[PDB]
């Protein structure tokens, strides 16, 4: 509160681990479902459904124009493409177990390079 600050964490190494992080994931060999905004145009029910749609590339253009306030902004998103992805396919399905695997690929990056 007001003259009472807890001690500071370091966070200017954020953006660049940050960015590390997205490179791998845009890398992994299951990260196809991912890549690219959805095109709500062409695919069925997803415009309707998915309220707050996100995709790695969108991740990548906001990351490197400074709009992540800080690293569990960037996780959110993150986060939020494997939720979309629960919501929008059976488990038992390709793209279903390709955002599991992703799911747990970040956490754990996330951990190990954070916590
Ligand atoms: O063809 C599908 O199953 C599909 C298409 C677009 C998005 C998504 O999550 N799934």
């Amino acid at each position: 509160s007001m003259s009472v600050k807890k001690p500071k964490r370091d966070d200017s190494k954020d953006l660049a681990l940050c960015s590390m992080i997205l490179t791998e994931m845009e890398t992994h060999e299951d990260a196809w479902p991912f890549l690219l905004p959805v095109n709500l145009k062409l695919v069925p029910g997803y415009k309707k459904v998915i309220k707050k749609p996100m995709d790695f590339s969108t991740i990548r253009e906001k990351l490197s124009s400074g709009q992540y306030p800080n690293l569990e902004t960037f996780a959110l998103d993150v986060r939020l493409v494997f939720d979309n992805c629960e919501t929008f396919n059976e488990d038992d399905s390709d793209i279903g177990r390709a955002g599991h695997n992703m799911r747990k690929y970040f956490e754990k990056k996330w951990t190990d390079t954070f916590k």
